[PDB]
């Protein structure tokens, strides 16, 4: 189909936004690699999105482990022979007052979100550099990445770091290798996990509703299209206007 | 579908304006292009029209509120609806801030900032009275949120337009379900202003090593108006190959 | 060196303008305050003047380029120099964007954006002719870089001023050594859900704002250029996740 | 509340900006604690900065080690009985193309700059919470923290994370404890030693010169003064206008 012969890797692709993006790329005929930490969820996701035999590759791995990343790259290269797009979506988040956050809790989020995104990006980038592939990277961030994230200080710091990495790689690798690097910052999206009623935040969104995984997937698809080839080093926000000041 | 929609593009007879008009027309929308000169409007129409009467040319000035109401009336009478407004009409040139005439400064503030407000408010009120969930796209520049040396007039005006964009996304998004966003293009071929050492140097300044195109800009505006994009509101989408970012540490 | 300096504060007869004027006069500078109404200027003068001839009141409109040149002539004749310009003259009120009259929108753009440009260009040219390394401080608002629901006129105007601030910081900083910066105040003294909205749990004060403007004009702050210093107790930041 | 009665901690206080800040606070009469990894540098800085015996406390410690941090707080509390200000300055930075950066290299910068700043801030904050002290935190960032940092991707990410932390703590702790948290972003400063011609750098600064440690010190001192009590959750840039676009 439209994305046929392209190979897309989505970390954290067995649930939520990751799986919504995975669904769209598979419907457009691309080969999709989804990663996760649990076998069962990956199998389920694969059964839900696979359009033809061999289209989807599930990889049980940890983005914090550089050996796992290299093994995944070798496995994909052997099965499909190329990698076109990397979407760094694997994340970990929960609320905790900053004073009460354990050192291990802080470390775990920085490790999965910031470090794991860098490990995946550098390893995939090096693969593209060696093969002369003009790849595309999309990093999932949050609107609190450029502001305050009260109650989620670990995620706010990690995602801010990811946003800086996004812009830095867009300049360095855009120039030296023609690799495009961008981010997406979603607002509240229906059908996603986490940790007095919802109308408390649906109200905070000017458009008065939650976004959908299909809408996020449409943005990801547009960013990977030939039309969008000049978009580089930006963060596309999709939050119905939530992050803006709602009163004067 | 896009086939039934009506799109207004101010300054639509040349440059990015015409690139956007070309795309919406190929997708079958009715397109209204505005401009100050009759000749350029007729040239653009002939070039982009897919079928008789698809394109409506309106010779007008975005600084004139009477021109804006006349245009709305004419469109409503002819097509019976308005779905999308793209505020593109612009004016720009280089001048050191201390040398800029009061008339030069005023003219750019009036066309870019005031004209965008006049058009947006008039169209918004038309949508409000008819219960239409419209969409507005404002064309800004990457210097709108930083410094614009040599183009202080445009930097100020476009910064005002960006603030307006975000403010209307909140006010109208909430009260009427009207979406408002902006596009910040980088250097785009076939859109030269007034003003090669610095020429090839500016291409060097773009990480991707090339100029953007009006067709790429048109594809972003088209995506922003699609049903898939319905949750995008109050943002500025930059399309500049990474140019506005720091190029060295 | 403050003793030998001349500071111009537009809209200096009330509120923040008066707070700034009070501090600069206490530090011994000559202060020029502008305003539209005679009696308010006369009251402000009596309140802040520390010695005879310290304060020059000028009844003028920042939208009038002829008024600006007359003021510059008058200042130059009386004091012989101008060191600092604070563009504070502002106008503001709440109104839904779709209800705002063309005259209402135009008046705010004219006073805030155009007036700041007219004053800044006229003073810049004066400094350019005399080789003076001046300092400009523009008063903006935290909604200048975000949305300002209900105050779209002021948000647009202030955002324009912020862009002008950064642009002149580059052009004039490099060519003439003139520094240009902005201050963004939060809610300032002179129902309480907005006090709750401020992490520090209170309103700011005009004395605090004046202390920031004073620091920005000091020799210690000579490398600060093209930035916006916000003083709002943390209010503009997201208060929830 | 008078500076003469205050205790100021400056990590990385034995050289460069840290020492410039140390010099100013000591000159105003505060007790100053400077941290560093080398005994000799610490003793040299102490001799240079101290106005009276016992005014300066040097602490040889690693900001990445939470035990070192805990021991330092005990030592200061025992000697001085209070802590008023924390300046997170310790940092590590060098140039390296993103694709050539080692995993250890990346990890070390994130650890020292981002994690170390969180460890010190959380530990000192907890100390302040226990004692009811309305403390003040200043984090040293850089202007590439909110943009691209080509060649310094590690520091750009770490510093972006520090900036997010700064804003997040200003909200959470400003509200719950009256603790202020702000950042400073310096431009190029003479006498600071991080790892073509230098006239290129001064040329990129509109003001056409480098900043000084004494200027940076004045900004830090202003931010800690009583008149700056309402400044919270912001980043004060001191770079001569360098980070702005220099041409259309």
């Amino acid at each position: 189909n439209a994305m046929k012969e392209k190979v897309v890797i989505i970390t954290g692709g067995s649930s939520g936004m990751g799986k919504g993006m995975a669904t769209r790329f598979a419907k457009e005929g691309a080969r999709v690699v989804i990663t996760g930490r649990t076998k069962e969820k990956l199998e389920e996701a694969k059964l839900e999105i696979e359009q033809f035999p061999g289209q989807i590759l599930t990889v049980q791995m940890d983005v914090r482990n550089t050996d796992d990343i290299q093994k995944m790259i070798e496995q994909i290269d052997e099965k499909f022979g190329r990698i076109d797009i990397l979407i760094n979506n694997a994340a970990g988040n929960f609320i905790c007052p900053a004073e009460d956050l354990s050192v291990n809790g802080w470390n775990s989020v920085i490790n999965i979100v910031l470090n794991g995104t860098f490990y995946c990006s550098q390893a995939i980038g090096k693969y593209w550099i060696e093969k002369g592939i003009k790849g595309n990277i999309i990093n999932m961030v949050a609107t609190y990445a450029w502001d305050a994230g009260p109650g989620v200080i670990h995620s706010a710091a990690a995602k801010a770091g990811v946003l800086a990495m996004t812009k830095t790689l867009a300049v360095e690798w855009g120039r030296k290798y023609g690799i495009r690097v961008n981010a997406i910052a979603p607002g509240p999206i229906e059908r996603t996990g986490g940790a007095e009623m919802a109308k408390r935040t649906i109200q905070s969104v000017p458009l008065g509703r939650l976004g959908t995984p299909e809408e996020i997937a449409g943005l990801a698809y547009y960013l990977c299209s030939d039309e969008a080839a000049y978009i580089n080093g930006t963060c596309m926000t999709m939050d119905g206007g939530q992050h803006l000041h709602q009163y004067p």
